[PDB]
């Protein structure tokens, strides 16, 4: 895993400047593209993308998995919904599939902790049946972090090799937004009343509880703010450490990955914090709906470039900005020149 | 204009309410996916769609003009501009042509006032070689802007016959953020300089100067508020009052219109003002990066699905939308049904 971070590639300046030179040069008021203009650079500095800002083929992984935490309470669905939609996931007539389909993505459905029977046509990188209860010790140990970080980093490259281009990240597992919460509050060193959200549409009147439990968790496992995989292990669960493997996988491959929502900015802030060079790979998508978002996003310095008030999950949010960033491809291959007005 | 107007459609409150269960029945936690939930009832509302959220072709409409107002140096680039992009259109090389065809739309470029030769290629509907200078006296008769609108407007509609179903607003002319700055001010009854942007990259040391021609047109003219048609004819121009024209024509027509950028929304609230029954087709793309842009969204009661600090024009913004109300759509017809977890 030392071997991995220490491999993970700088930005290509050069690759960089030659496109803003191009970009300025195109048949508009310089600059006038805005934020288009600035993902178009973004791209070119990545590289496996070889020098230029394109998409070839797409992907979504959604890690998938149950928590503990489940008992204490905080999720209104039952248990089960989790292997259930993981199933569906495969029929695609899920929120994230059909978001996908429309933006001519694959969805990759892993699993790596389903507290089921596996499920036929889900990925097998299960972990266990369920992490641990965070609100009485660690999701997992450790090892068992590291372990899957690697299993899915080498994963995500290895579809590099397959033609894909641009990575979306998503996840599947009731009770997660707890987990998500707890990392946010350590990472940002914010109180867990500021980052504690209705998830999937938790009941008012049961918020006071699903804020006691993340207090909780972090007083009894007193994860370490510094160490990335401390905070994961500790107080993260297995789709979470997925997530987060996806990022160092795609950054160690040069390759750009679209985040989703709240469960994606946890992961995103761990992997930042174990890495910081995966920062230049991270497209943010949308606005997440969950009270936490602003803090997280702010943490992470990101703008999402869509406001949609979405609260799914699932990656579905990075399917739909997945045309944002074609769309800034296009804008730089396609557009005329000024010098063929001044 | 009168018939016209008295012809609108209200939302078709029963298609909505269906849509609404049917919503509410897919398989995702109720309200999961906001706004594109709210976009795809909004849809199902508007009599031309059938009573169901869709989209079959899908079209942006150019409306390029020229203005007096520009001899008073309130825009950096040479008169011809205009023509010179017009022209281009034609060739496909533009940002709002390059947006558009990324997104299966067609480009209509819509000729209603640039002063010069007539374009090949180009829809002729000029009304004159470029309007009057507003900082001097009125943009044009009142009787020019009602031809101008009426013939917008059936135009438009005309093309809902030929299987469009999603419109979107775009326009082209040199100094026609300082008309629309104008008409911003007169609507929401804000001072000039709270609304005078930038423009088309305007130097900073010569932005004084377009504050004070915004206001001198509004002194000289004493544009009515009240009165949608008067402040067009008088502080508007012939792209201003095209734009206009497509929103109500689509509105008559009973489908939607997304609208663009800075001048889009100064646009829109001529047309609300004019007709109020336009508004629920209207929706919005992005959040321009003019100055004025907050205030007039404010009035207009409309939050924007995209922050790309986008100031081009053309339709740029548009085209970049038509994915998202796709999607929406996707989301309606695709997704599987919860009853199919309770
Ligand atoms: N039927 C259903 N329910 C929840 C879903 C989902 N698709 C995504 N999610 C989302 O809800 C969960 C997090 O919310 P909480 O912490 O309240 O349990 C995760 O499964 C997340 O992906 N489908
Ligand atoms: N080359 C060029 N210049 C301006 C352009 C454009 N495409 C769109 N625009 C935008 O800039 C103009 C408004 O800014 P101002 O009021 O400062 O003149 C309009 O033509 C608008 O469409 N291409
Ligand atoms: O932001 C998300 O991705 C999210 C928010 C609430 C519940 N599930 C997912
Ligand atoms: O918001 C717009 O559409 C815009 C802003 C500045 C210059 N041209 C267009």
């Amino acid at each position: 895993l030392h071997a991995l971070l220490r491999d993970i590639p700088a930005p290509d300046a050069e690759a960089m400047a030659r496109t803003q030179q191009h970009i300025d040069g195109l048949l508009k008021p310089p600059g006038s593209l805005g934020r288009l203009e600035t993902l178009a650079v973004q791209l070119a500095g990545m590289p496996g993308l070889n020098g230029t800002p394109q998409v070839g083929e797409k992907a979504v992984l959604v890690m998938c998995a149950d928590h503990g935490v489940w008992d204490e309470g905080v999720a209104v669905s039952p248990k089960i919904v989790t292997a259930i939609q993981a199933a569906n996931m495969t029929r695609g007539t899920t929120g994230v599939c059909v978001l996908a389909a429309q933006a001519g993505a694959k969805v990759h459905v892993i699993d790596v902790g389903i507290d089921a029977e596996p499920i036929p046509g889900v990925v097998n990188m299960r972990v266990a049946r369920g992490c641990g209860n965070i609100a009485v010790g660690p999701a997992m140990s450790r090892l068992q972090a590291e372990a899957l970080l690697l299993e899915v980093s080498r994963y995500t490259c290895d579809l590099a090799q397959r033609g894909v281009t641009l990575f979306g990240v998503g996840e599947l597992g009731m009770a997660n937004t707890t987990p998500a919460a707890a990392m946010v509050s350590v990472f940002t060193g914010s109180d867990a009343k500021e980052v504690v959200g209705i998830g999937a549409n938790l009941p008012p009147s049961r918020i006071d509880n699903k804020v006691d439990v993340v207090r909780r968790a972090i007083a009894i496992n007193q994860p370490n703010p510094r160490d990335g995989i401390d905070v994961l292990s500790k107080v993260g669960g297995f789709d979470l450490v997925g997530m987060t493997g996806v990022m160092l996988g795609a950054a160690r491959c040069g390759l750009p990955v679209l985040l989703d929502g709240f469960l994606s900015y946890s992961a995103a802030l761990a992997a930042c914090q174990i890495a910081p060079a995966v920062r230049p790979y991270l497209i943010p998508s949308h606005f997440s709906a969950e009270k936490g978002a602003r803090i997280a996003l702010a943490h992470l310095s990101m703008e999402p470039y869509l406001h949609m008030a979405m609260r799914l999950g699932e990656g579905s949010g990075a399917a739909l900005a997945m045309p944002i960033v074609e769309a800034a491809c296009a804008m730089f291959h396609n557009m005329g020149e000024l010098a063929a007005i001044v």
